[PDB]
């Protein structure tokens, strides 16, 4: 194999308690927070189809230009504790949040740039003030960090110079002043979530990734990073050279999830999928209406089709300008959240279960072999097939919201039929399973 300074560290999946913790909460939300909430996609009275907080290049508006629009940041709405009690009530046990998106505003008062939150009317630290309200929760907090950097000339989108190479030197410089400053005050991130590293600057300069995961693996002991981030010697990204995953999990699957029957390679290793409830807006857009909006089944189905592969999922947010939610977010949360408290058991601290996908639904493994039926697709035939593995057998159905007997008829050999409820639950539902040996 390729001889490699900066490919894989882990061998496979870390064990230690940050990383199981990890795993386990499976469930969380994504808050992509910044200037992009304000003009919300449209510019200059047009609204723009593009992803919101990507509005800056749709609508080619200059550095200085776009950053203007901080004299107009003030969410006087914005109420941390309500809105770690909105994470609380639908069920996720981590949050993702933008310290600083693409354009480069930071929702923290850095000391290595002015754009921030500290030089706009509102003048408060909303990334402290989210921190210690989702804590006080008892919800973790991940951090999302964009490397491009709209805001900083230093930036380059390739190194086909020296000129280059000293500015990209003196960009990483001040990457890593904000990385550490975002570690040390705030000690209790445990997840740094990359983005913006695509560029064939940033491959170029795989050292610098894998120095960035160390350098904050020292300064938060346990701490998560994700396999966006990271670049090996020879520029190749989220698997090295030797076909090994690098940093701690795969983050991906934002626009596809791993193919239930084709790619079960995914349970080899940690991974996560973000998801928007639109087709592709991130940041928040004033216009709903010009791409599909995801119900919240179809969410639910997202959720359990994640860790029924060994996956995390977290469903994105875009707040208003004014610090408030949109509607169409609250009615997510809610219905996300009364599902999951029905249902959650099925989802929380549950992997891969190494059975044969069937139609009706996905199976989700307990950590103590509990198997979970999830019911999605309700059959005719009144009888969901389950087929095991060789070893296994099905010792009893329940159904996890009333405790109810689920009869289960063995049809052949590694394979039986198990009745739906006598009543039909009327929405997605939960069969448990006690299996043996
Ligand atoms: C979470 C998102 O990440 C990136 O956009 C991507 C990057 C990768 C995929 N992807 O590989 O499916 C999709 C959107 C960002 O540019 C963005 O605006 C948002 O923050």
């Amino acid at each position: 194999e390729i001889p490699l300074k900066y490919g894989a560290t882990n061998e496979g999946k870390r064990q230690d308690p940050a990383m199981q913790k990890f795993r386990d909460n499976r469930l969380g939300a994504f808050i992509h927070w910044g200037l992009y909430a304000i003009p919300g996609g449209e510019w200059n009275g047009k609204v723009y189809g593009g992803a919101a907080e990507w509005l800056k290049s749709w609508a080619k508006v200059p550095a200085d230009e776009w950053l203007k629009l901080m004299d107009q940041w003030n969410p006087t709405k914005f109420d941390a504790k309500k809105w770690a009690k909105m994470a609380k009530e639908m069920g996720t046990k981590y949050v993702k949040i933008t310290t600083k998106h693409h354009e480069g505003f930071c929702l923290w008062p850095s000391k290595y740039t002015k754009y921030t939150v500290a030089n706009t009317p509102y003048k408060r630290d909303i990334l402290g003030e989210l921190v210690k309200a989702y804590n006080d929760e008892g919800i973790d907090v991940h951090f999302y960090f964009s490397v491009m950097d709209w805001s900083n000339p230093d930036y380059r989108y390739d190194i086909k110079s020296k000129e280059d190479s000293i500015a990209f030197s003196r960009f990483l410089e001040f990457t890593d002043n904000q990385l550490k400053e975002l570690a040390t005050r705030y000690p209790t991130v445990k997840d740094f979530w990359f983005d913006g590293t695509w560029d064939a600057s940033v491959k170029k300069n795989g050292w610098w990734t894998a120095h960035a995961e160390q350098m904050l693996k020292e300064l938060v002991p346990g701490v998560a990073i994700n396999s966006r981030l990271r670049a090996d010697d020879k520029g190749k990204r989220h698997f090295d050279s030797n076909g090994r995953l690098m940093g701690d999990y795969e983050s991906g699957y934002e626009r596809r999830l791993p193919d239930p029957v084709k790619d079960l390679k995914v349970t080899q290793w940690d991974w996560e999928a973000c998801m928007t409830i639109p087709e592709n807006q991130w940041g928040y857009h004033k216009d709903w209406s010009l791409s599909y909006v995801k119900t919240p089944i179809e969410v639910i189905d997202r959720i359990v089709h994640a860790v029924s592969m060994g996956g995390n999922m977290v469903v994105n947010f875009g707040p208003q300008a004014d610090g408030d939610f949109r509607p169409e977010e609250k009615a997510m949360a809610t219905a996300i959240g009364k599902w999951m408290n029905r249902y959650g058991k099925a989802v929380y601290a549950c992997d891969y279960a190494g059975f044969e996908k069937q139609d009706w639904g996905y199976y989700t493994r307990g950590k103590n072999d509990e198997v979970y039926m999830v019911v999605f697709n309700q059959p005719y035939s009144e009888r969901l097939i389950v087929k095991t593995p060789k070893g296994i057998t099905v010792e009893k159905a329940t159904l996890l919201t009333t405790g109810e007997d689920i009869t289960v008829v063995e049809t052949t050999r590694n394979e039986y039929n198990v009745s739906v409820p006598k009543k039909n639950p009327g929405e997605p539902y939960v069969i448990q399973l006690k299996v043996r040996a």
